[PDB]
């Protein structure tokens, strides 16, 4: 039993820590990419709290290559695909920087911006559908509410990973998280294989 | 260091198994009132999914007195007030039933409604202001979201409790829960006092 859609919270660390920085966080968020698709899991969202993810995605789509030809192989790169919701952007392996077609993983790239404010515009925007008569009141139903968001964010994960030592959501968008189940280790300061595989084992039901 | 605010989730079990069913839920309940009280905190926020303590309140009070009456004494039993926040209702100590009048501790029993069914509620009411007009949608902000949702449900609470082996928020309402601490333990699938002090001691920052 493994989950379907994986979410991993991740931190920017001092660039004077050994894999800090910016260069650091798009290398952690490779290796949790190789460590999913290696996993058999299709569907992954990367959060960070300020958007580094989503303002470095060249830069990450060439650290996701490198990582899997790691893992995989240089001739056998699993096809992937990273999306920035609120841009509608995805982007497909190297197209643009560098059947046998189909998308081993997709990459949602997640920030502070896609919780809590989004749905603060979500009100706002059926407000004012309201406010022109083309929303009935009683028409803002739950269901409603959910399609919009899983349209403007993404679908709820079924497991998300933290690896700092204290679980801290840090604006992760709080609406589809209904069911999630959340994995961290009390010690841990730092995105290693071992947890990640402990996370997955945790949701699978080992002891 | 203790939180002023904490959170339990609760979990009921089959009414079969040991210690489960409603009897088991409420026990649990007022365990973790008289354990909060002792360690001097003065509001506690109960959640389970489908508002069981909600409906089960006489019973609920005449647990929590008892299980005060074991900690402190038959005569020294701390003055405490239940609050239901949906229904806008409050309880003190035992009335309608059976400075020395200041609340020890003030319990708030919330469930699946209080969280994601309330946010759409505060849309609703939201829409149908701006569509009078009373309500600019210029005046939807995420300080009026927060306040009014502060002022639906409740403050956030400083450290959250979970009592069952991997962290599941399980409709805990999501907005106020920006900064909450999490507790857990991997193992761990009853309410156990143990449990309980080591939360309290990993929010203060013990060893």
């Amino acid at each position: 039993k493994i989950p379907k859609r994986l979410a991993a919270i991740l931190e920017v660390k001092p660039v004077g820590d050994v894999g800090g920085g910016v260069t650091g966080l798009l290398n952690d968020a490779s290796e949790i990419v190789a460590w999913t698709v290696s996993a058999g899991i299709k569907h992954l969202m990367l959060y960070d709290y300020d958007g580094i993810l989503q303002r470095n995605v060249p830069e990450l789509r060439m650290e996701i290559h490198s990582n899997l030809a790691k893992y995989f192989g240089p001739a056998h790169v699993p096809n992937y695909a990273v999306k920035i919701p609120h841009s509608n952007k995805i982007f497909y392996n190297l197209d643009g920087i560098e059947e046998k077609d189909k998308i081993a993983i997709e990459i949602s790239l997640l920030s502070n911006r896609d919780g809590r404010e989004t749905i603060v515009d979500l009100t706002k925007t059926m407000a004012e559908l309201a406010a022109v008569n083309e929303l009935s009141v009683s028409d803002i139903t739950m269901d409603l509410v959910d399609s919009e968001l899983k349209q403007l964010v993404g679908p709820e994960p079924d497991l998300l990973l933290y690896f700092g030592p204290s679980l801290d959501l840090q604006g992760f968008p709080p609406w589809h998280i209904r069911l999630t189940e959340f994995y961290w280790e009390k010690d841990n300061n730092e995105v290693i294989y071992s947890v990640f595989i402990r996370g997955l084992r945790q949701y699978a039901g080992c002891k």
